């Protein structure tokens, strides 16, 4: 039912999820000269190298890659987190225009998208009681912008023609996520929720500073995609991003200066 239209989006998502107006909704602006520099963050550590892809999946809200979190395999530990998070799924939001698609914006700006690498504490044993928790979830944002071809992201790219519309899956192992990342880890962090229903007020968000590039060529391929499922008016899937929402109490804390 929920959506990003004018008569299901984000305004309307309120009803059925009322913490849409809770005390730590993401996303939210970065407001550069305000975050917090914490020389007491330990250092992030991003663990892909045993990551274990297995399904391409358009979802009718974005798409998504499953890893195998059955294990140990790719992990996120360090930083603002206690303990070991496991990757679970990455998936991007993005725009009609270059000039809109992140969720989080950075001193009022917005990229042409965002990537999030939704990861679960195993304190908390699987997603779903992990989801119920303020410590459940730890997501790492990357912003994309437009300019130079992303290498690693192209064998995401070219399997979208198979996954056009709401339900559709392929096969997507032996990706490797380290292809998606920029060479530095400074980040902001806060305490946050999911950006999708049901809005759950349980992540740590972890946003790198430093965007990918990715090529215009690359952006038109996501556009491409489909909201609606086979056989329904053709919807294009873009501006799938939920606006800044209020800060109130929290503070955004920098790894750097
Ligand atoms: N933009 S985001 O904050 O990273 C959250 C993206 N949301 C999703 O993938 C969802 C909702 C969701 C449902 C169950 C879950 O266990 C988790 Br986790 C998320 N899709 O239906
Ligand atoms: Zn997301």
């Amino acid at each position: 039912h929920w959506g990003y239209g004018k008569h299901n989006g984000p305004e309307h998502w309120h009803k059925d999820f009322p913490i849409a107006k809770g005390e730590r909704q993401s996303p939210v602006d970065i407001d550069t000269h305000t975050a917090k520099y914490d020389p007491s963050l330990k250092p992030l550590s991003v663990s892909y190298d045993q990551a274990t892809s297995l399904r391409i999946l358009n979802n009718g809200h974005s798409f998504q890659v499953t890893f195998d979190d059955s294990q140990d395999k790719a992990v996120l530990k360090g930083g603002p987190l206690d303990g070991t998070y496991r990757l679970l799924q990455f998936h991007f939001h993005w725009g009609s225009l270059d000039g809109q698609g992140s969720e989080h914006t950075v001193d009022k700006k917005k990229y042409a998208a965002e990537l999030h690498l939704v990861h679960w504490n195993t304190k908390y044993g699987d997603v779903d009681k992990a989801l119920q928790q303020p410590d459940g979830l730890a997501v790492l944002g990357i912003f994309l912008k437009v300019g130079s071809a992303k290498p690693g992201l192209q064998k995401v790219v070219d399997v979208l023609d198979s996954i056009k519309t709401e339900g559709k899956s392929a096969d997507f192992t032996n990706f490797d996520p380290r292809g998606l990342l920029p060479e530095s880890l400074d980040y902001w962090t806060y305490p946050g929720s999911l950006t999708t229903p049901p809005l759950a007020e349980g992540v740590t968000w972890i946003v790198l500073k430093e965007p990918i590039s990715v090529s215009s060529e690359q952006v038109l391929k996501f556009r491409k995609l489909n909201f609606n499922g086979e056989g329904e008016p053709e919807e294009l899937m873009v501006d799938n991003w939920r606006p800044a929402q209020p800060l109130k109490n929290r503070q955004i804390k920098a790894s750097f200066k």
